[PDB]
């Protein structure tokens, strides 16, 4: 049940009244994320979902708010029986786990799309018996907190949920789906997809979350979005306030996205006094070299995308090499097409888009244009060679020819006298390539005019022209 003191801000009657309430959370040895997540669906229903009535903020009544609580509690704590479930040495077990899990999904609508918006919290869970992916997995972790379970942890990578728990809290689990069509491997570890070095595992270097992280993640959940055109300003705000409030208590350090998601929301309404998006953006790096090995994608994806929004090629260049040069480190494995998709768009539309500009206003005569920097032009050569070497050793190939027209027009938008400058040097501005494609392309990149022909062939598998 909740606790006297947990109930003493109710009712809620604004975005500040929110706030209050999570730090009140955040000051007790176990934040109640069940309270917490109820809280953040009601006011994004009534902010996001049904805006009908709204004249200020969607006042949420501690009768409501209890009355919900006491819904998923009792659904949990009358399907879970601990005592079939002892608890050696004060942790759970692999079999409560997988009961838990299954007691989540056995909930679920039998036929929904998964892919909808506001369907995260424990609030749809209650209201509408619907959860997307990664909200079955806080689910599941905030049942087993509603359980007394203070080993079952949220895991998260880049593309995926899970738990962590048991002695050390070293075991793995799955308890949830991913994406569309893949098996299901619900109550297995991940062990054989960081075996595999898949991006999906991220080589083992995810995040275990602690209850604070835990808070951070339905934070970073909440969905301002109304519709296609439009976002609730208010949503926006409690999103960004309680980011900053989890930042200040030191519960973002672990959390490169949730540094990146606080850099967003901050060029979009920058709150005075604060750090700008670069700093954030930087910090967000930082978290990932620091505690994660540097094998995070999405660190440098959102770099990318602030300065690729501000129309900064040369940084945005750099730090889609950099992205680059995390991935060349993986194999690219079944169930990694998310990724696959970032850096095809990069390659195919976002740089093409970028570099057609930039010729144009090259022709309007601007300087100090990526377009004459040999430094531009060897970032571009790094992000090609970082997918290249991405690809080497995998299970699954990258390019093929329809990544190849792409690649020689990028290479064209520099005239031969700027790819010239960049020297490629071998081991055993200056640049080293790691994959062998690229090593087999260092012929064809200063020439005044690139051969099509034989970049075609060098980046694809492809050996023979057409016979006729």
């Amino acid at each position: 049940g909740l606790k006297a003191a947990q109930k003493t801000l109710f009712p809620l009657r604004s975005i500040d009244d929110v706030v209050r309430l999570f730090a009140a959370e955040l000051g007790r040895e176990e934040p109640d994320l069940v309270l917490l997540s109820l809280v953040l669906g009601f006011v994004e229903h009534f902010l996001a979902v049904n805006r009908v009535g709204l004249t200020y903020f969607p006042v949420a009544d501690l009768s409501i708010i209890a009355a919900l609580y006491a819904r998923f509690t009792a659904q949990i704590r009358g399907a879970v029986d601990l005592s079939l479930y002892p608890r050696e040495g004060g942790v759970s077990s692999r079999e409560l786990v997988k009961k838990v899990s299954d007691v989540i999904w056995n909930s679920l609508s039998r036929s929904y799309f998964k892919d909808r918006a506001h369907i995260q919290s424990l609030f749809s869970f209650i209201t509408g018996t619907k959860l997307d992916s990664s909200g079955v997995a806080f689910a599941v972790v905030g049942a087993c907190q509603a359980l007394g379970l203070r080993d079952v942890h949220l895991a998260l990578s880049e593309d995926h949920a899970w738990v962590v728990f048991g002695p050390n809290g070293e075991q793995t689990a799955e308890v949830t789906w991913h994406g569309k069509g893949n098996e299901d491997r619900r109550g297995q570890t991940v062990n054989a997809g960081v075996a595999e070095r898949s991006w999906l595992y991220l080589k083992g270097s995810y995040m275990r979350c602690d209850r604070k992280m835990e808070v951070a993640f339905m934070v970073c959940a909440i969905n301002p979005s109304i519709d296609l055109h439009t976002d609730s300003l208010e949503l926006l705000q409690l999103q960004q306030k309680l980011l900053w409030l989890l930042y200040d208590l030191g519960h973002l350090e672990r959390y490169p996205m949730a540094l990146g998601n606080l850099a967003d929301l901050e060029e979009l309404e920058p709150t005075p006094g604060r750090p700008d998006p670069l700093t954030l953006y930087h910090k967000g790096i930082a978290s990932a070299k620091t505690y994660y090995r540097d094998e995070h994608i999405y660190p440098y994806m959102y770099l990318a995308g602030y300065h690729c929004r501000n129309r900064n090629v040369r940084e945005a260049l750099q730090a889609w090499a950099d992205m680059a040069t995390v991935i060349q480190d993986y194999n690219y494995c079944r169930e990694d097409e998310e990724i696959y998709k970032e850096f095809f768009e990069v390659a195919n539309d976002v740089i093409p888009n970028l570099l057609k500009e930039a010729a144009s206003l090259l022709e309007a005569g601007s300087q100090g244009s990526a377009l004459q920097d040999p430094e531009c032009f060897a970032h571009l050569l790094r992000f090609y060679d970082g997918i290249c070497k991405w690809e080497e050793g995998s299970p699954t190939p990258v390019l093929h020819v329809g990544w190849a027209t792409f690649l020689v027009q990028s290479l064209g938008r520099f005239e031969g006298q700027v790819r010239q400058k960049v020297r490629i040097v071998s081991v055993p501005p200056v640049l080293t390539f790691q994959s062998e494609k690229m090593k087999g392309m260092k012929e064809l990149l200063v020439a005044t005019k690139i051969n099509s022909s034989a970049i075609k062939l060098q980046l694809t598998a492809q050996s023979q022209v057409q016979m006729k």
